[PDB]
């Protein structure tokens, strides 16, 4: 049940000029499926499979560098390193911010953010 | 104002196979509704009612352990223990961990996550 | 890349009656225009561009004190302070504060919350 670890966050782009997506539904797919291809790439080479909550979302910025009217379609990916199946919080650490490099290059990002929050986790089964 | 405090994060599946709905707006409903009820009841026996800021999402995991492509059905529901109402963390942090096992055992899902993050909280009335 | 900073997260309401919107995009446009609005503003005045991830939600809470079946409509507000753009951690932290009550006063609501949590940043480009 609890256990103190890490969860992280990672916000990107949808990229609509590259993908030629017109809906958040479509873009969610995409991030969704992306997510799904490198996370069991990873998998069966480290043996940690690395799942993530995916929400849609608007990214508020300054119009004047691009920012279109009320903001940009963004997706929200998160997730947790739960010790039943983790054992090094440093290798999953690491596998996430692999991931997070992969995601920004299958996503042709020009940034990407990844952070991880200390966090008390409680697993019920 | 300022206050250090805690936040909860609840990862929950919808059990479409269960309940019989369709869309995503139905999921929130059921699980905003189910919320509704469970923390009405323990809000009567305990005077701490925990509310709850709920999202949907997918999850996504492996297609071999039955994932749809792209994504599964999820609600996140958040929320912070604000210390204009909660005089103990302690009695909170046990209510939302019932709360917790209530919505599992009321959504009939197999797991399901309840984590705590320590936030700073500012309170503006 | 790596750096420890905060994070903040904003709850707030969409006042459907002040401004008489019937769609959760209406709701999301809405606040999105206006974050971007005042966080331009704020920014000609003290140089530092807060941005603003936005989300829809529902808050669920007790239906004795009005809240409708199933939850009220709300917006979640997340960002992150970038010590590549940020120079005080202080100055950023009291510049959301600044814009917090400021969209609590153009959202006419009567209560908002802002939350800041201590995160791991790392930042791809």
């Amino acid at each position: 049940s609890m256990g103190k670890t890490l969860r992280f966050e990672i916000v990107s782009g949808v990229n609509k000029g590259y993908f030629h997506t017109n809906s958040q539904s479509e873009s969610l797919d995409l991030v969704g499926g992306i997510w799904q291809k490198i996370a069991k790439e990873e998998f069966e080479k480290s043996n940690i499979y690395v799942s993530a909550v995916i929400k849609p979302s608007k990214t508020v910025y300054n119009q004047e560098w691009g920012c279109p009217e009320n903001g940009e379609e963004t997706v929200v990916l998160t997730g947790v390193a739960n010790e039943e199946f983790v054992d090094d919080i440093e290798k999953w650490k690491d596998t996430v911010i692999k991931l997070a490099k992969e995601l920004k290059n299958q996503m042709k990002q020009s940034t990407l953010t990844c952070e991880f929050i200390e966090t008390e986790l409680h697993y019920f089964k």
